Parts: C-alpha cells; sequence; structure tokens
C-alpha cells in the first residue's frame, strides 16, 4: 500500500503545516501537525475541557462505530517549548492519503496547554519520531507509520515541504518526480527516539563550507533551524545590524535587510536554505525589526533540523529495520 496526502502552511510565514486526516467510521476529518519529533497522535475532541477548544474541529469517539475505548490507558506529553496536553485513549481506523491503519491509538486529549488552543488551525498532532518516545500508560503505543509500515510498498515516507505553499507527505514511495538531482543518505541514531543524524558541515552565503560535525535531529514539528552558537553566530555576522536579542527571544534583523542564504552538510551533497526562508517577519505587528529562522540551540540540548532547513529539501524517513535518512534537493 502507499499513501499521499497535501501538507499545508497555517499561515504566511509557515509556522507549522496541516495534513488532513480521516479518523472513525463515518470518517472524521481534522487537520493534524505532522511531527517527526514526536510519537502520539492526538487530537482534540469531544472530551476536551470546554474553555480549552477555540475553533479547533474535535474528534468525538461517540460518534465513530469503530472507536473502541482502550481502556486503563492515559498519555501526557510535556514539549520542548513547554507546551503540553494529556488525556485518554481510543483505538480507531485512521487513513492519511489513502493509506488506512485499523486499530491505530488516538489519544484524545482532556487538557491542551494556552499554545495549541490559541491555533485554532491545528486539531492535533501526528507523531512520526520512534515508537519508543510514546507516552500512552500502561502499555506503549505505536505511531501510525509503525502500524502501516509491513503493509507498505516500502517501510519509508517523505516530507516535501513548500516555501510559503503546500507540500506533500508520503507513505511506503518515493516520488523520483519530487527532487532533482540524487537522494543522499545518512545514517541514524534511535538512541533518543528521534531521527537524529549529522550533517557534515555548513556555509553562509557564498562563503566557503566549514566541515565539522553537527548531530541533530529532523524534525516536522518544528518551525525553525536551531544550530550551535558558533554557526549561529556566524550567520547573523553577514547581516548589517542583526543582534541577538534577550527580550525578544533569538537574533532579530532590520527588515530591510536581504538574508543570506545557508548551507549544510549531508554527506558530500549540500543544501542550500535560501535567505528567504530565513525571514520568519516583523517581531510585532508594524516592527522593522524581524525575527531569524536560524536561531541558537544553547539552551535546548539538542540541534534541530526543522521546517526552515527541511523545506529546502526532499527529505526520505527510511524506516527500515536499519532506518536511515535521505535528502535531495528540488
Ligand atoms: C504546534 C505545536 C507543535 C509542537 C511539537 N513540536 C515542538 C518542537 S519544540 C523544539 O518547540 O519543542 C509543540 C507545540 C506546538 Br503549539
Amino acid at each position: 500500500s502507499t499513501g499521499s496526502a497535501t501538507t499545508t502552511p497555517i499561515d504566511s510565514l509557515d509556522d507549522a503545516y496541516i495534513t488532513p486526516v480521516q479518523i472513525g467510521t463515518p470518517a472524521q476529518t481534522l487537520n493534524l501537525d505532522f511531527d517527526t519529533g514526536s510519537s502520539d497522535l492526538w487530537v482534540f475532541s469531544s472530551e476536551t475541557t470546554a474553555s480549552e477548544v477555540d475553533g479547533q474541529t474535535i474528534y468525538t469517539p461517540s460518534k465513530s462505530t469503530t472507536a473502541k475505548l482502550l481502556s486503563g490507558a492515559t498519555w501526557s506529553i510535556s514539549y520542548g517549548d513547554g507546551s503540553s496536553s494529556s488525556g485518554d485513549v481510543y483505538t480507531d481506523t485512521v487513513s492519511v492519503g489513502g493509506l488506512t491503519v485499523t486499530g491505530q491509538a488516538v489519544e484524545s486529549a482532556k487538557k491542551v496547554s494556552s499554545s495549541f488552543t490559541e491555533d485554532s488551525t491545528i486539531d492535533g498532532l501526528l507523531g512520526l519520531a520512534f515508537s519508543t518516545l510514546n507516552t500512552v500508560s500502561p502499555t506503549q503505543q505505536k505511531t501510525f507509520f509503525d502500524n502501516a509500515k509491513a503493509s507498505l510498498d516500502s517501510p519509508v515516507f517523505t516530507a516535501d515541504l513548500g516555501y510559503h505553499a503546500p507540500g506533500t507527505y508520503n507513505f511506503g514511495f518515493i516520488d523520483t518526480t519530487a527532487y532533482t538531482g540524487s537522494i543522499t543518505y545518512t545514517a541514524v541514531s534511535t538512541k533518543q527516539g528521534f531521527w537524529e543524524w549529522t550533517s557534515t558541515g555548513y556555509a553562509v552565503g557564498s562563503g566557503t563550507f566549514k566541515s565539522t560535525s553537527i548531530d541533530g535531529i529532523a524534525d516536522t514539528g518544528t518551525t525553525l533551524l536551531y544550530l550551535p552558537a558558533t554557526v549561529v553566530s556566524a550567520y547573523w555576522a553577514q547581516v548589517s545590524g542583526a543582534k541577538s536579542s534577550s527580550s525578544v527571544g533569538g537574533y532579530v534583523f532590520p527588515c530591510s535587510a536581504t538574508l543570506p542564504s545557508f548551507t549544510f552538510g549531508v554527506g558530500s551533497a549540500r543544501i542550500v536554505i535560501p535567505g528567504d526562508y530565513i525571514d520568519f517577519g516583523p517581531i510585532s505587528t508594524g516592527s522593522s525589526s524581524c525575527f531569524g529562522g536560524i536561531q541558537s540551540s544553547a539552551g535546548i540540548g539538542i540541534n534541530i533540523f526543522g521546517d526552515v532547513a527541511l523545506k529546502a529539501a526532499f527529505v526520505v524517513f527510511n524506516g527500515a529495520t536499519t532506518p536511515t535518512l535521505g535528502f535531495a534537493s528540488k
């Protein structure tokens, strides 16, 4: 089997991408944030505290003839930004882009944090990291991809995120028309449950490539590119007037600036992020200070190749027995 679904930016900045997902019978379509940095499929639901729902589409398990309470199971997830959600668990039929999994754990939110409530466009998350990170207790549950894998033509999914435009998530096949040149594959460590890999270096603009190992994760659920402070300082030093602002929470730059590109290495291959992808617009409406798309990872504990980086590439998440990542230009 295969599946193919369009993923659409939630706003004009590509802050996140939403993909329609069919849950239950008859189908209830929710727009989920596909997140290769987490491993829970959770949704706003008829069980979510009413004051914490503000425009999201909800899953109502009582209206699905295929829903079954997973008795005793609960979940609770704290994310890197301090956001959280928690609740109980149903199994139900879940389809993405024509690919159907029966018996998928659908984690129904009883509580969500302000960052989700304030985001009327995101109806939940579909985790695509390794199932060892799934938070369901006392019986950990598998991700949608892990449940689908055996049925797929090939045990892979691909992320093709657009810049200020829709893109595609494919399951089970590699669309050879969706990228240019060749795909360069690189080793993955699953020891932290992430799609963790080592970039071979970077360049700023037309500058020379610096060969240096940068361990980080491929995370579709993170907006920006978070890298070591040395790398980030080298980038922003090429933008007149750019500075790190403790009050804003990262590097800002004059909105009148033209940003240089940023290149990252994948083995001997190079992925170029155009400068425009690094502009996240005014820090507040009307401001001439703009927020940068490359930020320091120093306070995180891990480097994160988020959407800013991934949208510059066609990315293969190869879930074979020994997983690997592939990157191609496009
Ligand atoms: C939309 C959304 C998604 C996620 C999942 N990824 C978060 C990545 S990080 C580096 O910020 O911890 C959390 C919160 C919201 Br709100």
